């Protein structure tokens, strides 16, 4: 799994075209959605996770959960990032990390999955505003 | 080398902490900049591209400028994110990134090195606009 982590003033999006034939189905209102003083996580679920999705997805949370923690956000979104793990697999592993942050006390977002999304985001420049992690099974 | 190509409606930036001790010596006019529809170029200069510079960049110029060229983007931003090569190389890498899309024919913008900065960005949400390439010396 790659993750990027960008702690924003704000991040807002709207739904574009699908990107799989049959997408997540969404209502009118889940097609736009904006978050404020937010750190923003973009995953990308690779096919070694695969191997283990629920240690991947528990490393993830507790990655995410950290750097939020060191930057006080209590805002988090959970964006899908498009070698990658089939849809299902990434499915799995998003929503596990999302449900898991959210059993963290964060106030959690997500995208829906399987579309193209275009998105506005203001990156905050502070030294932990732009940070990276690999995660991969043990 | 890992690059990730954001197809933008607006990039628009502001320097703000050094993040290192000696970073690229900047004007007053060149702490903020802007540039609209441009395909917005994140490289990170990896320690495996030390091995072969020259290469990296040339595979780098080129992967950039066929993106920019399928979008139809005029307008390219060259910005450096933070295993990583030492500041001279990567310095050097994104110069030559930086001169050899300008000698394409690309307008070309560029961020002052050594420093955190923070940026607003506009992400288009088509097909392509949000890319990522890994290079690496053969």
């Amino acid at each position: 799994m790659r993750v990027l982590l960008i702690h924003a003033d704000y991040f807002e999006y709207e739904v574009k075209d699908k990107a799989l034939k049959n997408p997540e189905p969404i209502s009118e209102d889940m097609k736009r959605g904006r978050m404020e003083e937010v750190l923003v996580a973009w995953i990308s679920v690779e096919k070694v996770d695969e191997k283990n999705p629920e240690e991947v997805s528990l490393k993830a949370i507790e990655e995410i959960s950290k750097v939020a923690e060191q930057v006080k956000a209590e805002n988090v979104f959970v964006a899908p990032w498009a070698e990658l793990a089939k849809p299902s697999v990434a499915m799995d592993i998003l929503n596990r990390v999302y449900q898991g942050l959210k059993e963290r006390g964060f106030n959690v977002g997500k995208a829906p999955f399987g579309y193209y999304i275009a998105y506005k985001i203001s990156c905050k420049g502070h030294p932990l505003a732009e940070l990276s992690r690999t995660i991969v099974p043990e």
